[PDB]
């Protein structure tokens, strides 16, 4: 009994179990994420409180994917969930939802400032390959990779946080656009592969040191790649919506730079031999990420047989058993609030 204790964070009041101390901040933009000890296990861990999370009907969505998804998959790629728990005793009181998950040391945006060798980024390119592989094979399809999303380990390994997207709201956080698909931009249906042009956008930024295509909104973000990739072809467009494909005809036309152009060798460490042969494949593996058109762009399995991801193959890592409830759904706040209590207590 009486096993929380208050605690203030940043901005906020940390209210948690008594196993969980020496907070400190590594999260505002997650959202009031948190870093502890937890006494019990004898561990690190991190802690997020989602304030309010049936306050909304996204919010709502969001966190209830969130609860489920974790507590169902099992992959040494997707973040593990440890312990959920509310400090309110009563529906009627409860408020909001700690999720405690285990601990990574650093954002793929961090890794993302650096110079890495081709081992460590056929690594790291291999494992968000594998985690997508499970979330594809249990039918989730992602649609919003990015390095905020993304966490890593001093000893190379990799996470991802969330479970991405399945409709408005009031805050001051600007959702990132940099990493979504054509097909999802332009609305025009998805498969699989569509977290291949995110896992791209990502090589190519890891690369590069400098987001690829940047831009302030979904019309900003399409100029500049078609100015870098060039105009789809013919067969592309015969796809988008006549209201969409107006906008998209008429449109200045690029030619767009080929890949070793877009690309130099200056970018890529290769001064030995082995260096050498690596960044070519490097190059023909960014040059079949980065293509518009989903039915020319490279499967999830393609991506790991390609001479540089291979090299890691591994059919429990990769092939491992598939992942319960519809999740296409709609409530009203007090449905929702009761359908996260739900899942909590379980
Ligand atoms: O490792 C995580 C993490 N969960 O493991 C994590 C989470 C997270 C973890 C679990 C559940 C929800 C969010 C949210 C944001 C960042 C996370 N990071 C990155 C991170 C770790 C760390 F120890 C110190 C810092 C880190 O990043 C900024 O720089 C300081």
């Amino acid at each position: 009994d009486n096993q929380f204790y208050s605690v203030e964070v940043g901005d906020s009041t940390f209210t948690v179990l008594k196993r969980y101390q020496n907070l400190k901040p590594i999260g505002s933009g997650q959202g009031i994420v948190c870093a502890a000890y937890d006494a019990v296990l004898d561990r690190n861990v991190a802690i997020k409180k989602l304030s309010r999370p049936f306050q909304n009907q996204t919010h709502a969505k969001r966190a209830y994917r969130e609860l489920v998804l974790m507590k169902c998959v099992n992959h040494k790629n997707i973040i593990s969930l440890l312990n959920v728990f509310t400090p309110q005793k009563t529906l009627e009181e409860f408020q909001d939802v700690y999720l405690v998950m285990e601990l990574m040391d650093a954002n793929l945006c961090q890794v993302i400032q650096m110079e890495l060798d081709h081992e460590r980024m056929s690594y790291l390119l291999y494992q968000m390959l594998c985690g997508i592989k499970h979330l594809h094979s249990a039918g989730i399809i992602h649609r919003d990779l990015k390095p905020s999303n993304i966490v890593v380990k001093s000893d190379c390994t990799l996470k991802i946080l969330d479970f991405g997207l399945a409709s408005f709201m009031m805050t001051p956080y600007v959702v990132t656009r940099y990493y979504r698909a054509p097909e999802v931009i332009l609305g025009m249906g998805y498969k699989e592969n569509v977290d291949i042009w995110s896992v791209g956008c990502i090589m190519g930024e890891m690369v590069r040191h400098k987001i690829l295509f940047p831009g302030r909104d979904y019309i900003d973000q399409w100029n500049k790649v078609i100015e870098q990739l060039g105009t789809p072809c013919p067969e592309f467009m015969k796809k988008l919506q006549p209201t969409v494909r107006n906008y998209v005809e008429n449109r200045p036309k690029y030619a767009g730079l080929t890949f070793p152009k877009l690309f130099p060798d200056s970018l890529f460490p290769a001064d030995s031999e082995h260096n050498k042969l690596k960044a070519s494949q490097a190059r023909d593996l960014l040059s079949k990420m980065l293509v518009i058109d989903p039915a020319k762009r490279i499967s999830v399995d393609d991506a790991l047989q390609h001479p540089y991801i291979n090299v890691w193959y591994d059919p429990a890592e990769v092939e491992a058993p598939p992942p319960k409830q519809l999740d296409e759904r709609e409530h009203t706040i007090e449905e929702w609030k009761e359908l996260i209590y739900k899942e909590v207590m379980n």
